[PDB]
């Protein structure tokens, strides 16, 4: 999954936390033209045994790892993805000069490109363990890819706060999160109540409110992703199917 | 996007092939700015997508004028005094004109072109007539990308009238060696009608005589035979960035 560093070109810095940065990039492959990508520098065994565990995935809805690259410090690369993050990319769409409007129906198709890639990676059993629209990555044909940046109270299930015990549902929990904030159009979770309060407001029974212009049906499927017991939520597979007969009820 | 044509007073031609004009343009803030004028609703789509764009690296549209003069549109655009940069690559030649461009300022012309075809890229639009005969030089020397040529057509776009964005890369790689060679017409002692023909056979622009290694891989990567191979403007626009960097100052 190592690509020679000789290939690779950096450019600016795309965003910046505290535990690495991304940059974009330029990567020379195998048949001599050069691809557009991001550099994820992660500033390791559990890192190596998970490279390669993810550059084996093939899914169009889970993000492509092109392969990591070692420096004397690892790299990942991913192939740059112009629109960027589907979190930044809903508040532009509210904006006049920004994406148009996006419909109802192209906000359904989103949520089933991630349930989709969810789907695919609990399948093999695999964790995200970090869903959120912020995370989700637009590929150049509109379609939504699930990713994870690493480099979130509100996105975590009620067991998952209290234990530390994370399962295909708590991914599923915060699906359901994921589909309030693109229903919202990138509206933070639950407003008015501080993370602090977290817990106790998903104790006492309280969860996300439905948005404005929302579909009862739309509503019950994320609802469902919040039940208290984590046994009786959807699997990723039925949330699947269950986001793809209402995005085909509805008109084109 | 229109504006009131009693705001508008025209000069002299700039030049002509519609017509171009010098011109005053009263603004909202009681101002007169000094703008060109090009006369000629298809007219008026080609300015529509044009007030969007925002990018310093792309002539700005400063409105549109209808003249019911006797209808007659006119685009609006900011004056620059520095012209076109083909021409302003030949006067480089000329001991009156601007000072011998540097290698690194002929590089950084072409990273501004690079990085308006970008953004124009990313926004997926089409130019389809990319030369430098069609590049402006801002006040502060910067290139803008702009639209007032059989030898700026890729290969693909001869047989066919397909016209992809790499295309447009390829015309960017002709530009390039425009820049490079400061003026010269491409393809020398080669005829238009000679051009599909010259390009079929695997014959490509030459490398000029003081041309970096680099800088020619990466615009005789821009005129590969297949348009899937061509890199694309933000891959050009890192690689001449990155040569631009590694050249003293
Ligand atoms: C206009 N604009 C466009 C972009 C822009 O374009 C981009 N193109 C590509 N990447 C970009 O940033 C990413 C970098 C890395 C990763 N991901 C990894 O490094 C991962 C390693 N693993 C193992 N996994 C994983 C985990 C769990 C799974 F289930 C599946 C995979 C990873 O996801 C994802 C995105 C950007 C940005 C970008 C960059 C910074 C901030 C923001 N906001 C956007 C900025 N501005
Ligand atoms: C000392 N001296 C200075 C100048 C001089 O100064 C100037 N200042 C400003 N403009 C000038 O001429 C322009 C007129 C129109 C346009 N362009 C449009 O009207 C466009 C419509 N569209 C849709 N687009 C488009 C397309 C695709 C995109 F991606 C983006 C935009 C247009 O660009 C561009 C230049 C001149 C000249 C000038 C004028 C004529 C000939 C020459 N040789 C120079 C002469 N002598």
């Amino acid at each position: 999954v190592v690509i020679d560093r000789n290939l690779l070109i950096l450019g600016k810095i795309l965003g910046e936390g505290e535990f690495g940065s991304v940059m974009e990039g330029n990567l020379k492959q195998e048949d001599g033209t050069s691809l557009k990508v991001a550099v994820k520098t992660m500033k390791i065994e559990e890192f190596l045994s998970e490279a390669a565990c993810m550059k084996d995935f093939s899914h169009p809805n889970v993000i492509r790892l092109l392969g990591v690259c070692i420096e004397m410090k690892p790299m990942v690369i991913l192939p740059f993805m112009k629109y960027g993050d589907l979190h930044t990319y809903l508040l532009y769409s509210r904006l006049e000069t920004g994406p148009k409007h996006i419909p109802l129906q192209t906000l359904l198709k989103f949520m089933v490109d991630i349930a989709l890639g969810m789907e695919y990676l609990s399948n093999r059993n695999f964790l995200h363990r970090d869903l959120a629209a912020r995370n989700c990555m637009l590929r150049d044909d509109m379609t939504v890819c699930v990713a994870d940046f690493g480099l979130p109270v509100k996105w975590i299930a009620i067991e998952s706060l209290a234990d530390r015990v994370y399962t295909s549902k708590s991914d599923v929990w915060a699906f359901g999160v994921t589909m309030w904030e693109i229903a919202t159009r990138g509206m933070t979770p639950y407003p008015g109540v501080q993370n602090h309060e977290m817990y106790d407001y998903l104790l006492h029974g309280h969860r996300l409110k439905q948005p404005e212009d929302c579909l009862d049906e739309l509503y019950e499927i994320m609802y469902s992703c919040w039940r208290t017991d984590p046994l009786d939520r959807p699997t990723f597979s039925v949330l699947r199917l269950q986001l793809e007969k209402l995005l085909e009820s509805l008109p084109d």
